[PDB]
């Protein structure tokens, strides 16, 4: 069920999991929760998400609680500022240290508690 898009395969899960359990699942399938590095990729993901909520690879790292990608793609605060839902990230309840795709828009991302279960998206490079 992996969907191909610009050099990567993507798995849109059918079963919801917490952020970390989702990441463990992706890792067991030789992948990671997806990073998002372009407008075209953001568009691919939110459109494929079809209005439902999916964990992606967004999580806090380091002392300052800066956002990061679990697949180790460097997180670009400038280029990503446009990808959040207006008002996000808001660290609502001071317990929102992971990120998902929530809205079908370029402004798609919400930070939510890592322990909430949602569907999730894995990303795996195509290597020939
Ligand atoms: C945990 C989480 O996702 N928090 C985000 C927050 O989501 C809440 C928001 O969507 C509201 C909308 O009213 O609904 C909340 O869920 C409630 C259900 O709608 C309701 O049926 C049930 O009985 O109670 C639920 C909890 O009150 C949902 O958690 O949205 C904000 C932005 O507005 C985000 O910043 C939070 O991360
Ligand atoms: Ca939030």
């Amino acid at each position: 069920g992996w969907k191909y898009f610009k050099g990567n395969f993507y798995y849109f899960s059918l079963i919801p999991k917490t952020w970390y359990s989702a990441e463990q699942f992706c890792v067991s399938r030789n992948s990671h929760l997806t990073s998002v590095t372009s407008e075209s990729e953001q568009e691919f993901l939110y459109k494929t998400a079809g209005g439902l909520i999916y964990w992606i690879g967004l999580t806090k790292a380091g002392m300052e609680g800066d956002w990061s990608w679990v697949d180790d793609t460097p997180f670009n605060k400038v280029q990503s500022a446009r990808f959040w839902i207006p008002g996000e990230p808001n660290n609502a309840g001071n317990n929102e240290h992971c990120g998902n795709i929530k809205a079908p828009s370029l402004q798609a991302w919400n930070d939510a508690p890592c322990d909430i279960t949602f569907l999730f998206i894995c990303k795996r490079p195509y290597v020939p």
